[PDB]
């Protein structure tokens, strides 16, 4: 399924992501290193921060307790559509989802 990661400078990086793969996994395995994923994907670091496009936020399961807590530590500006992408698992229903990657993660 289609996923587009927009870098801070506007560059679009499009990937075909399989079901069950997190957006953090797809990003780091494809060189989209503006997403770090330091903790390994267990919502414990906040370095996979992305801004989910407004037309897709309600299609993604809401943040769990752990993610809400970690989001309090994002380094880039927290926005209403901020999510830790290791928490977004790809499904056909999310086909075409666009996420904007902030300029910093650490
Ligand atoms: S990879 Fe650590 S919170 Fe997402």
């Amino acid at each position: 399924s289609k996923v587009v990661y927009v870098s801070h400078d506007g560059t679009r990086r499009e990937l075909d992501v399989a079901d069950g793969v997190s957006l953090m996994q797809a990003a780091v395995s494809n060189g989209i290193y503006d997403i770090v994923g330091d903790c390994g994907g267990s919502a414990s670091c906040a370095t996979c921060h992305v801004y989910v496009n407004e037309a897709f936020t309600d299609k993604v399961p809401a943040a769990n307790e752990r993610e809400i807590g970690m989001l309090e530590s994002v380094t880039a500006e927290l926005k209403p559509n901020s999510r830790l992408c290791c928490q977004i698992i790809m499904t056909p229903e999310l086909d075409g989802i666009v996420v904007d990657v902030p300029d910093r993660q650490w």
